[PDB]
């Protein structure tokens, strides 16, 4: 996250790190037993780990899962990136407490204008590398879908929307891919991609997880 702030110590407990021996991705928890990523983010060997703040420091609170299974949507499409949707089975339930909680679905899509929360443990500097110990915040708005299409022509689909300052200096970035976009309590989008890291006139774009609902709710019911 670039631009952003220390959240506390687990202030996003619906906050997943996804770890093949190091921190890769973000992810969201949905229920005790599902969490929901980026697509991009799939490979084998995850290990979910759950009530993190320090993710190099065990400091208590932490739930470290293995998945069960990985779902990527059936349509995800790596080059254009379009359905970049992965759902994470845990192989026991998780305990939920005030640290470890689900985030809700949506039930319709956010607004152009609506604040948002973005989190995650990537990569705090546009030009350089330099990734936190602790989690970072952001609270960035959803854009117009116009503004949105104007500053990446051609690669927008109905299934993204963009997120932060045209300005450039606050944003997410890569480490941050398959965190969690939460509006209003809900969980409305997923760090999926964008040119370089807070840029002007190039904002992170998001998958739209209300055209999912269903979706999930049905893949989930049947695994
Ligand atoms: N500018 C951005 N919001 C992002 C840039 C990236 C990059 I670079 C890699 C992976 C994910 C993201 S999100
Ligand atoms: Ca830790
Ligand atoms: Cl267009």
């Amino acid at each position: 996250i670039v631009g952003g702030y220390t959240c506390g110590a687990n202030t996003v407990p619906y906050q997943v790190s996804l770890n093949s021996g190091y921190h890769f991705c973000g992810g969201s928890l949905i229920n005790s037993q599902w969490v929901v990523s980026a697509a991009h983010c799939y490979k084998s060997g995850i290990q979910v780990r759950l009530g993190e703040d320090n993710i190099n420091v065990v400091e208590g609170n932490e739930q470290f899962i293995s998945a069960s299974k990985s779902i990527v949507h059936p349509s995800y499409n790596s080059n254009t990136l379009n359905n970049d949707i992965m759902l994470i089975k845990l192989k026991s339930a998780a305990s939920l407490n005030s640290r470890v909680a689900s985030i809700s679905l949506p039930t319709s899509c956010a607004s152009a204008g609506t604040q948002c929360l973005i989190s995650g443990w990537g990569n705090t500097k546009s030009s350089g590398t330099s990734y936190p110990d602790v989690l970072k915040c952001l609270k960035a708005p959803i854009l117009s879908d116009s503004s949105c299409k104007s500053a990446y022509p051609g690669q927008i689909t109905s299934n993204m929307f963009c997120a932060g300052y045209l300005e450039g200096g606050k944003d997410s970035c890569q480490g941050d891919s398959g965190g969690p976009v939460v509006c209003s309590g809900k969980l409305q989008g997923i760090v999926s991609w964008g040119s370089g890291c807070a840029q002007k006139n190039k904002p992170g774009v998001y998958t739209k997880v209300c055209n999912y609902v269903s979706w999930i709710k049905q893949t989930i019911a049947s695994n």
